[PDB]
């Protein structure tokens, strides 16, 4: 069984400090790049930071840089986020990745920790819609630094629960993915296609790919995806 279970998060006061844990379960810890990603109610999913297998390449969102800290205990199966000067601002629930060698897809994801403080570059359409049987395509425009230079993953998150790998390089599905969901990539800019649209596929949908200018992970802001009534197979005159 594979998993990542995270603890660690509460209520703080702003200015106050929380560290969080993450652990693993199921699989060789010590060989994996792990990340952490958070978000906000309503928002979207932002990336916070990453930290190699024998952590010694780190890196962090500029909205955290000199805040938080990351760091791993291989020996104890954790990862740790260290979080200083907490603002209104970071209060999202925090979830831990795991991140694939070859594709830097994030194909584990955790349960996530609410942290509560209290006293984006990709661009996508916030909505999209269909009626089931549909196709419905959208889209995720990037630049020369981020799309242009890398590959772009896909993350669909079915309401109140964390993200899954749903499209890593661009084009491939992970095993449980149907083939009904593809993607692609042209230029500075991807999309994500859903043919035969389906009730269960009402959910967020996030791109992701890494900016060589920022040493950052990118998200897109997500788009919502509503799948609308039937619409009438059957009409009648008098």
């Amino acid at each position: 069984q594979v998993t990542l279970k995270e603890s660690g998060g509460g209520l703080v006061k702003p200015g106050g400090s929380l560290r969080l844990s993450c652990a693993a379960s199921g699989f060789t810890f010590s060989s994996y790049s792990m990340n952490w990603v958070r978000q906000a109610p309503g928002k979207g999913l932002e990336w916070v930071s990453s930290i190699s297998s024998s952590s010694s390449y780190i890196y962090y969102a500029d909205s955290v840089k000199g805040r938080f800290t990351i760091s791993r205990d291989n020996a104890k199966n954790s990862l740790y986020l260290q979080m200083n000067s907490l603002r209104a601002e970071d209060t999202a629930v925090y979830y831990c990745a795991r991140q694939v060698g070859a594709t830097w897809a994030f194909d584990i994801w955790g349960q996530g920790t609410l942290v509560t403080v209290s006293s984006s570059v990709l661009t996508q359409p916030p909505s999209a819609s269909g009626t089931p049987g549909q196709r419905v395509t959208i889209s995720c425009s990037g630049s020369s630094s981020n799309i242009g230079s890398n590959t772009v993953n896909w993350y669909q998150q079915l309401p109140g629960t964390a993200p899954k790998l749903l499209i890593y390089s661009n084009n491939q599905r992970p095993s449980g993915v149907p083939d009904r969901f593809s993607g692609s990539k042209s230029g500075t800019s991807a999309s994500l296609a859903i043919s035969g649209l389906q009730s269960e596929d009402e959910a967020d949908y996030y791109c992701a790919a890494w900016d060589d200018s920022l040493n950052a992970w990118v998200f897109g802001g997500g788009t919502k995806l509503t799948v609308l009534g039937a619409a009438a197979e059957n009409l009648y005159f008098q």
